[PDB]
C-alpha cells in the first residue's frame, strides 16, 4: 500500500521560519562562513513528501518467522505497568504542543481539571472504541545543518506526524513502561539506548574484537519511516501483548495499534485534511521502540538469509550497523547484496547500499565513530567522536537565536571527551554563559530523545560520572580526527587551535576568579588550554551522581521529560 496519499492541501507553518543563519557578533565569533549554514523549513515540504511516498512490497519467509518466534519468547518474561494519570502527566515537557481542546502543557504538569478531565475522557474513549482513526498534525521539521557541495543539494524539512496532547499522555499511560523495559529484555546486548557513549564505544570493541576477521557495516534503510507496513506495526503489537499487562493496558494498545499506529489522518496546522497514512508516525511513543524492533527483526533475518557468519547487530532506532566475520573481500561484498535484496524483501531497501569495512574507527553508526586518544598515564584508550559539522552549525544558529532545545549542551556531554567538543563547544558556550552572568541557569537538552534540564555549572560532575576523569585530561588525538576537524573548520571558517586555547585562558581564569561552581568548571574543563596543568582529583558531587536514568531506551518522537 502506499506509505502516504495526498489531498494536495499544503503542510503549513504557523509562525515565521528562518531558513538563513543570521549575522550575529557572538555567532560570527564561532564560524565566519554563515551562509554555510540554513535551516529546514515548510519551503521544502514537498520535497519531502515526493521522497517518503511510495508503494511498499514485502513478503516474510521462514527466517522472518523463526526471528520472531524468539523475540517474543523474550516478550514473554516481561511484566509492565499502567502509569496512572499524574506519573503520565509528569513526563510532559513544558514546551508540549499545546491540545486543540483548551488546555496546553503547563495544565497537564499543573494537573489542571480541563486537562486531567480531557485526559480521562480520551482513556475512556480508546478503551470503548477500537477502529476511528485518531486524526494527527502533520508539521514540517526546523532543523540547522551545514551545507554540503558534494552532494548537490540541501535537505529538506522532516516531517514529524503526532496526534493530540491529550492522547499522548494516554500512550504514556499505556506504553511508557513497556517502551521503556521491553526493547532491552528482547534484543539483549543489540539494543543501543541501554549505552551510555563509553559503553556503546565498549561495546563496538569488544564486539570486533571477538571477531577472528571482522568485518562491520551500516545499513542505511531508505526513509525508515516510511517502509514500516501495517503488517510491521501489527507485529510489533503482537510483541508488547506477549508482556504482563493489566486488562485496560492491553485494550489500551490494541486501540491505539488500530486507530493510531496503523494509520490514520494527517491535518495541518490550519485545520485542513492533507492526507492519509499507512506507515510509522513519527512522532508518537512507540517510534522509537517499534523501530527499533522492527529494524532487529528484519535485519536478524537478513542476516540468517545472506549466510553472514556470527553476526552481532547494534540497533537504535532505524540506525543498525552488524558486526561479523569476514570471508574474504569478494565473499564480504556478495553476503552484503544478499543482506541487501533481504531487507528489501521485507520492506527496507537500502539508501547508500552498504559498504564493508575492516577498521572499526572507520564504521560510522548513530552518526558517530570509535576513535583513540591518550590519558595522563599515556594509556591509548576509545572514545566516541563524530564528524563536528552538524553540532557546530547548530551551535552558531543556537547562539544567533532563542531556541527550544538546545543541542550544544547535549553535545557537551555525550561528546564530552572529544578535542572538537573541549576545544570549541565549551570554550565558546563558557564564554557566552559568563557574559551574560547565566552559569547558573538550567538549560533543556535532549539525550536519546528525551528531554532534561541541566545546569551548566554540574557540568564536571556530569562529565566525571559520564566519562571519567580521563575525559578532562586525553590528549595525543588521532591524525584522523584531527584532519577531520581542521578540514571542518577550514569548511566552516571556525578558528583555529590557537585562537580556541587563547579564549579558554581566558574563560578560565574568570571561572576561577569566580569561586565556586564556576571555579570547578575553570579547573576541570579547562585544564586542556594550560601550561602549567592542575592535579585533577575525583569530584565529590559524582560520587553521589545517578546518570543510569539517562541510558535506558530511546524516546526520540515520544514527547518525554525526565
Ligand atoms: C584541529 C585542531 C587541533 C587540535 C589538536 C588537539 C589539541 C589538544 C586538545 C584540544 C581540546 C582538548 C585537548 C590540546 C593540547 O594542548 C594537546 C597536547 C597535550 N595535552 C596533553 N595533556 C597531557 C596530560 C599529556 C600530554 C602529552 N599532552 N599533550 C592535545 O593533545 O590536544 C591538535 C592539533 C594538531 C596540533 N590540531
Amino acid at each position: 500500500s502506499m506509505s502516504y496519499t495526498w489531498t494536495g492541501a499544503l503542510i503549513t507553518p504557523c509562525a515565521a521560519e528562518e531558513s538563513k543563519l543570521p549575522i550575529n557578533a557572538l555567532s560570527n565569533s564561532l564560524l565566519r562562513h554563515h551562509n554555510m549554514v540554513y535551516a529546514t523549513t515548510s519551503r521544502s515540504a514537498g520535497q519531502r513528501q515526493k521522497k517518503v511516498t511510495f508503494d511498499r512490497l514485502q513478503d516474510l519467509d521462514d527466517h522472518y518467522r523463526d526471528v520472531l518466534k524468539e523475540m517474543k519468547a523474550k516478550a514473554s518474561t516481561v511484566k509492565a505497568k499502567l502509569l496512572s494519570v499524574e506519573e503520565a502527566c509528569k513526563l510532559t515537557p513544558p514546551h508540549s504542543a499545546k491540545s486543540k481542546y483548551g488546555y496546553g502543557a503547563k495544565d497537564v504538569r499543573n494537573l489542571s481539571s480541563r486537562a486531567v478531565n480531557h485526559i480521562h475522557s480520551v482513556w475512556k474513549d480508546l478503551l470503548e472504541d477500537t477502529v476511528t482513526p485518531i486524526d494527527t498534525t502533520i508539521m514540517a521539521k526546523n532543523e540547522v545543518f551545514c551545507v554540503q557541495p558534494e552532494k548537490g543539494g540541501r535537505k529538506p524539512a522532516r516531517l514529524i506526524v503526532f496526534p493530540d496532547l491529550g492522547v499522548r499522555v494516554c500512550e504514556k499511560m499505556a506504553l511508557y513502561d513497556v517502551v521503556s523495559t521491553l526493547p532491552q529484555v528482547v534484543m539483549g546486548s543489540s539494543y543501543g539506548f541501554q549505552y551510555s557513549p563509553g559503553q556503546r564505544v565498549e561495546f563496538l570493541v569488544n564486539t570486533w574484537k571477538s571477531k577472528k576477521n571482522p568485518m562491520g557495516f551500516s545499513y542505511d534503510t531508505r526513509c525508515f519511516d516510511s517502509t514500516v507496513t501495517e503488517n510491521d506495526i501489527r507485529v510489533e503489537e503482537s510483541i508488547y501483548q506477549c508482556c504482563d499487562l493489566a486488562p485496560e493496558a492491553r485494550q489500551a494498545i490494541k486501540s491505539l495499534t488500530e486507530r493510531l499506529y496503523i494509520g490514520g489522518p494527517l491535518t495541518n496546522s490550519k485545520g485542513q485534511n492533507c492526507g492519509y497514512r499507512r506507515c510509522r508516525a513519527s512522532g508518537v511513543l512507540t517510534t522509537s521502540c517499534g523501530n527499533t524492533l522492527t529494524c532487529y527483526l528484519k535485519a536478524s533475518a537478513a542476516c540468517r538469509a545472506a549466510k553472514l557468519q556470527d553476526c552481532t547487530m547494534l540497533v537504535n532506532g532505524d540506525d543498525l550497523v552488524v558486526i561479523c566475520e569476514s570471508a574474504g573481500t569478494q565473499e564480504d561484498a556478495a553476503s552484503l547484496r544478499v543482506f541487501t535484496e533481504a531487507m528489501t524483501r521485507y520492506s527496507a531497501p537500502p539508501g547508500d547500499p552498504p559498504q564493508p569495512e575492516y577498521d572499526l574507527e572507520l564504521i560510522t553508526s548513530c552518526s558517530s565513530n570509535v576513535s583513540v586518544a591518550h590519558d595522563a598515564s599515556g594509556k591509548r584508550v576509545y572514545y566516541l567522536t563524530r564528524d563536528p559539522t552538524t553540532p557546530l552549525a547548530r551551535a552558531a544558529w543556537e547562539t544567533a537565536r532563542h531556541t527550544p532545545v538546545n543541542s550544544w549542551l547535549g553535545n557537551i556531554i555525550m561528546y564530552a571527551p572529544t578535542l572538537w567538543a573541549r576545544m570549541i563547544l565549551m570554550t565558546h558556550f563558557f564564554s557566552i554563559l559568563l557574559a551574560q552572568e547565566q552559569l547558573e541557569k538550567a538549560l533543556d537538552c535532549q539525550i536519546y530523545g528525551a528531554c532534561y534540564s541541566i545546569e551548566p555549572l554540574d557540568l564536571p560532575q556530569i562529565i566525571e560520572r559520564l566519562h571519567g576523569l580521563s575525559a578532562f585530561s586525553l590528549h595525543s588525538y588521532s591524525p584522523g580526527e584531527i584532519n577531520r576537524v581542521a578540514s571542518c573548520l577550514r569548511k566552516l571558517g571556525v578558528p583555529p587551535l590557537r585562537v580556541w586555547r587563547h579564549r579558554a585562558r581566558s574563560v578560565r581564569a574568570r571561572l576561577l576568579s569566580q569561586g565556586g561552581r564556576a571555579a570547578t568548571c575553570g579547573k576541570y574543563l579547562f585544564n586542556w588550554a594550560v601550561k602549567t596543568k592542575l592535579k585533577l582529583t575525583p569530584i565529590p558531587a559524582a560520587s553521589q551522581l545517578d546518570l543510569s536514568g539517562w541510558f535506558v531506551a530511546g524516546y526520540s518522537g515520544g514527547d518525554i521529560y525526565h
